């Protein structure tokens, strides 16, 4: 429907719908618990999320942005670090939140 | 210019809080922004062709269903990690125009002080 980078994950079209199945591979998201994949933005930490992710201008600001040609096709690559605050007194909530997700499907049934 | 307030991640640079000011000096460097000529530098979001660089932005929740994200703990602090990519469309017309936007932007900074 809309190109995989616009697409918003919800219960009615949720994180393995729109952005494929969590997994190892390098062309693979890691990132989702079992209740995230589910729910997308409805997810109830949903806000505590979102707030590590990048603005269109601190996407092209901070990121090293590169094209690849490949067989499958031309692919804009970006990598990138987000400082945590943590002076922000929720940091260790934000630190157990991340834990949560990070490689969940790793423990999936 | 009170953008300035707003974490790194969520900042929004204009003429008045420019793409240097917001996200540092473009440099070579791991976690060094790469992307801009001296005309996205100075004007950021007011860049008369960013919508054409924007369609390629993940929305939040492509942000983290596309990308690899790490943790890392280092004397500097706690860093969320990502890499990932996002397909340009060959079936599209304006494909080349796209192709020559990216590539005036990616490692410009080389090409002057």
């Amino acid at each position: 429907k809309k190109p995989r980078q616009k697409r918003t994950a919800t219960k009615a079209y949720n994180v393995t719908q729109a952005f494929g199945r969590r997994g190892p591979e390098q062309t693979q998201g890691n990132f989702g618990d079992q209740e995230l994949i589910r729910q997308g933005t409805d997810y109830k930490h949903w806000p505590q999320i979102a707030q590590f992710a990048p603005s269109a201008s601190a996407f092209f600001g901070m990121s090293r942005i590169g094209m690849e040609v490949t067989p499958s096709g031309t692919w804009l690559t970006y990598t990138g670090a987000i400082k945590l605050d943590d002076k922000d007194p929720n940091f260790k909530d934000q630190v157990i939140l991340l834990n949560k997700h990070i490689d969940a499907y790793k423990t999936f049934p």
